[PDB]
């Protein structure tokens, strides 16, 4: 890959839509206003980081509860 | 587990949006503290106050 310092490409090119809450170690919420996909999940069973659908069903409630 | 350590035990209350690279929201619903920031300037990760007003707006924007 192009190193970060040089890349103008939004980090998330594509999202995945079938990530279950139970397999998520954390969601990383990137501070990238200019890009459509800001949410990256780190997964528990494989430790991949996958960009996820921000409309995934469980995401909103998971985020709101973190803040209570 | 009684074994299980919550990754965040203490938080910073004075972190502003501009000094954050990203937030990590830890899937540890059991724990009081679930919010981590990687800092630009430092590159340290710190746990941050979850009642920080800007955190809400930050997360809502990410969801659109
Ligand atoms: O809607 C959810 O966030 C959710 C639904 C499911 O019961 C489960 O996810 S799964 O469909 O991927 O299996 C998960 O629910 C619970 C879950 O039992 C625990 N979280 S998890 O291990 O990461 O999956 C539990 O401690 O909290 C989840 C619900 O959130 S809560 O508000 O803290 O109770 O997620
Ligand atoms: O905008 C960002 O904050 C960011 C963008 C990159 O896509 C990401 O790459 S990475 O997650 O594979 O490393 C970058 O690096 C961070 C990342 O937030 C964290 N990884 S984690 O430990 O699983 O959460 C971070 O804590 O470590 C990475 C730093 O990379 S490094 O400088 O080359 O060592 O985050």
């Amino acid at each position: 890959m192009k190193p970060v310092s040089l890349s103008y490409r939004c980090p998330c090119r594509f999202f995945e839509s079938h990530i279950a809450r139970a397999n998520v170690k954390h969601l990383k919420i990137l501070n990238t206003p200019n890009c459509a996909l800001q949410i990256v999940a780190r997964l528990k069973n494989n430790n991949r980081q996958v960009c996820i659908d921000p409309k995934l069903k469980w995401i909103q409630e998971y985020l709101e509860k973190a803040l209570n």
